[PDB]
């Protein structure tokens, strides 16, 4: 009822956070070694490129828009939708043939865990 929940402005990165993260596992400040389960699938059909572990810095150049901008603030155990524009997300500069130019196309982001520099020699 009346859309979904937008960070960004008008549109363009649309998360519509459908299990949000429950009280005690709550949302990381920026500096920790997050992890998400991402699968991506398309704008019309299905499982375009299926990739369930994601390791990566808080606020950092390495992920996508989409994901850099709402990742502050995803508490700990979310399960997501994220409707990504085009130009933000993998699509004209992407990862071709699989995920295309242009259309903006869904991939469900599910906190797993927020640690804050796991050390493992």
């Amino acid at each position: 009822m009346r859309e979904w929940l937008d960070i960004l402005g008008n549109g363009l990165l649309r998360k519509k956070t459908l299990v949000p993260g429950p009280p005690g596992s709550s949302r990381p400040v920026k500096g920790q070694v997050v992890t998400v389960h991402l699968q991506t699938s398309l704008e019309n059909g299905t499982r375009v490129q299926e990739e369930p572990e994601l390791v990566f810095t808080l606020g950092d150049c390495d992920v996508i828009q989409a994901l850099d901008l709402s990742v502050p603030l995803m508490d700990v155990g979310e399960t997501a939708m994220v409707t990504a524009d085009s130009k933000y997300c993998y699509g004209p500069q992407g990862r071709s043939p699989y995920i295309p130019p242009h259309a903006a196309l869904c991939l469900e982001v599910t906190l797993k865990t927020a640690v804050d520099g796991p050390d493992l020699e």
